């Protein structure tokens, strides 16, 4: 009897993925196509004032929030991760300051300033917005953020293998195979100009590729969707990034690709919600690549607890009656 309920769960989850998850990616695509015209148009204007800025590398934060990473024409004339500041990193010799496309922006100390490029970029964006009612500029934040049609918020973050991520993959876990490891590692990493004077690290390119195989993406698509529909809560305790970062952890716990067959979608999804409820209750949720930073950092105890209540309540309605997914 325990066999048939596993299959019923996998069936209704596939319906959720095809009915509700696809609808998400459809509404998001409508919202992104509307948003992306505004940004690329504005970015075209920034290109005429500053040609170094140019118009793929997108990030969905929520259905209404996005982060555009703008990959700048670089020279990489500058060569550095230390325990100094967690999750964030920062030239070689006192020569070749004139080698950078952004040569003016290297500091007197000889370091290259994220704070200064983002300000220069922010001044340009706030100026380009002056269009009437459809675009707004977000202030009191160091990062560039636009408010479009008073409905959506888009952050535009200037952007281009690390010391903390060096352990991964630990040869302990058969996953990933040497083929998947070197393949995902070739993606490299990205540095995002955000506050913490440092650059934020992001592996959205490696993370999303690491989860290739099996139902991992269907699981993420289902997790992101459930979060949108039922876990947008006071305190914004839960992000698409929380789900994304958990799916990777569950990949380790179940190393074998067989654990990720389509038959196992219910198990892996159920396993992930539970680990999430633990993270909420334990009050700690670590980054996949960098354990030193906790993605619950700064979250109120009241909100982390309530999120645990709703996440738990959600998994039970699912298991007791998996058809309940239709009405979710």
């Amino acid at each position: 009897m325990d066999i048939a309920a596993q299959a019923k769960l996998v069936y209704h989850l596939n319906k959720y993925y095809n009915e509700k998850c696809q609808a998400r990616k459809a509404a998001i695509a409508k919202t992104i196509r509307e948003v992306c015209k505004v940004v690329s148009d504005v970015l075209k204007e920034v290109e005429v004032q500053e040609p170094r800025f140019i118009s793929e590398g997108l990030e969905v934060i929520s259905p209404t929030e996005f982060e555009v990473v703008l990959y700048l024409n670089q020279m990489g004339v500058f060569n550095v991760d230390d325990g100094s500041l967690p999750g964030c990193a920062v030239l070689s010799d006192g020569r070749k300051r004139s080698m950078s496309l952004w040569v003016e922006f290297i500091t007197a100390s000889g370091y290259l300033s994220a704070r200064k490029i983002r300000s220069r970029f922010q001044t340009l964006v706030a100026q380009a917005v002056d269009y009437r009612d459809v675009v707004k500029m977000v202030a009191d934040t160091s990062e560039v953020k636009l408010r479009i049609r008073d409905r959506y918020v888009v952050q535009i973050t200037p952007a281009f293998w690390p010391r903390s991520a060096a352990h991964w993959p630990l040869p302990h876990i058969p996953w990933p195979g040497p083929n998947r490891v070197a393949e995902v590692k070739a993606e490299g990493f990205n540095l995002l100009s955000k506050e913490c004077d440092a650059w934020v690290l992001q592996f959205a390119e490696a993370e999303n590729r690491l989860q290739m195989g099996g139902c991992r993406k269907k699981c993420l698509s289902i997790l992101k969707t459930l979060r949108d529909r039922h876990l947008e809560l006071p305190g914004q305790p839960l992000n698409n990034y929380h789900m994304k970062t958990l799916v990777s952890y569950e990949c380790e716990k179940h190393p074998r690709e067989s654990d990720w067959d389509e038959s196992c979608l219910g198990d892996r999804l159920n396993g992930i919600l539970l680990q999430l409820i633990s993270c909420l209750q334990c009050r700690r949720c670590p980054h996949y690549f960098l354990p030193n930073l906790d993605l619950f950092q700064g979250k109120p105890h009241s909100a982390l607890e309530n999120a645990a209540k709703q996440t738990w309540r959600l998994a039970r309605e699912i298991l007791t009656n998996p058809k309940s997914l239709e009405k979710l």
